């Protein structure tokens, strides 16, 4: 089943057959678990890792809100806590999901959380048009009449 890791004894920095074997195994990886449904064991790993994404465009746009007019804040940061909302039923719905694997809601959950997560995707795009269309706006402002 199980085998050494492959030898210390060659260089590597050049080495195209390993740079390839890599690719290749990569390649193989990349399709079995797009064709395969994910286990929900493998549920929360994706989820933090969505949750890391979010806290990082929320710690932007907290220090991009200075910079707009004062007139788009509170657009700004509905949009933020709309992100939170899509964050909170995301979280809800994954719990659900594991909870209720091997019931006759296991397919249903795993379609909500889905929907959680692709709502919390429209909606970042979302904060980028408020955020775009605010940036716009404040160099009109800038710009002399």
């Amino acid at each position: 089943e199980i085998s050494p890791p492959p030898t210390a004894n060659l260089d590597r920095s050049n080495d195209k057959v390993y740079e390839n074997v890599t690719g290749l195994v990569k390649a193989v990886i990349e399709m079995s678990s797009k064709i395969q449904p994910a286990p929900p064991e493998e549920y929360v790993p994706m989820v933090k890792e969505v949750g890391l994404a979010l806290r990082t465009l929320l710690a932007t746009v907290d220090e991009t809100i200075p910079l707009l007019p004062a007139s788009t804040h509170r657009e700004i940061e509905m949009a933020q806590k709309l992100l939170n909302s899509d964050l909170g039923e995301l979280i809800n719905k994954m719990k659900l999901a594991q909870q209720y694997v091997m019931t006759s809601l296991q397919q249903e959950y795993k379609k909500q959380m889905l929907t959680a997560a692709h709502a919390l995707a429209v909606d970042a795009k979302n904060l980028l048009d408020v955020i775009d269309q605010a940036r716009l706006k404040m160099l009109g402002q800038t710009r002399p009449h």
